[PDB]
């Protein structure tokens, strides 16, 4: 069992905290994230959350999978995951501007729609999948998770976006802008400083991503399957199994 016994789990540095939690690095048979509900005493609704958090963790064994490790009740509600080495795709991308091989980019897309596969053959809808919840692990293996702690619209599919509109569709769509991002190594709508005209437009199908700004030694075939993934008609969108082997067969050129 995953119950980890009362009194083994030490948290050192406070790494991240929100109103869902607060993540710590800890020490439970090495280095673990640690995350906890703030309060001594929680709301039926927290501990039903917890449950429901544990109970879709429990069911994941992969490699491309941020590693459940266990969970603890007594003192405070806590889910044990693995410590990482390195940072998010966001951080890569975005802030410390990784230039990555083209070669590299392809198998962070790859790993990438592995663990999605993974997900969605377990029944999991990510419903938050972000460059931010991709975690390139030794910078070589991609990690999933949901490493929040509270949102991020860029992600969003024009059906949730408007108004359950999650499905394996929707997370195939957030994929779809995590490819965008691998290659133009930006985020879509950079010319646009309106949250809530973003969207407005993204929901009404006024504004899509500018697929003209992809890198030059972007393969013809990555090309299309980007485009396909943001189809803003949720049923046009290619599924995880027919994803990966686009990705695969386009990998050997
Ligand atoms: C350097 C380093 O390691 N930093 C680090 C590690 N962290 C780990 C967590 C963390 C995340 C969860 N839950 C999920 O990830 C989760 C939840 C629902 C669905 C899925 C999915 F499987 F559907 F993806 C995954 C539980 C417990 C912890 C400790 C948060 C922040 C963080 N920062």
């Amino acid at each position: 069992d995953w119950e980890i016994p009362d009194g083994q789990i030490t948290v050192g540095q406070r790494i991240g905290s929100g109103s869902f939690g607060t993540v710590y690095k800890g020490k439970w048979h090495g280095d673990v994230a640690v995350k906890m509900l703030n309060v001594t005493a929680p709301t039926p609704q927290q501990l039903q959350a917890f449950k429901n958090e544990v109970g879709v963790l429990r069911k994941t064994r992969h490699v491309n999978i941020l590693l459940f490790m266990g969970y603890s009740t007594k003192p405070q509600l806590a889910i044990v995951t693995q410590w990482c080495e390195g940072s998010s795709l966001y951080h890569h991308l975005h802030i410390i501007e990784t230039k990555f091989e083209m070669i590299k980019l392809i198998d962070i897309a790859r790993q990438t729609a592995q663990g999605m596969d993974y997900l969605h053959a377990k029944s999991i809808i990510h419903r938050d999948l972000k460059s931010n919840n991709i975690f390139l692990h030794e910078d070589l293996t991609v990690k999933i998770g949901d490493f929040g702690l509270a949102g991020s619209i860029l992600w969003m599919a024009p059906e949730v976006i408007r108004m359950n509109p999650y499905s394996f569709q929707s997370d195939v769509y957030a994929f779809g802008i995590v490819l965008y991002e691998l290659m133009t190594g930006q985020l879509p709508y950079s010319n646009i400083n309106n949250r809530d005209q973003i969207i407005f437009m993204v929901g009404r199908g006024y504004l899509s991503p500018d697929l003209s700004k992809v890198r030059s030694n972007c393969p013809k075939a990555m090309k299309r399957l980007m485009a396909e993934c943001l189809k803003k008609k949720r049923d046009e969108r290619p599924l995880f199994p027919q994803i990966l082997a686009s990705i695969e067969l386009l990998a050997r050129s």
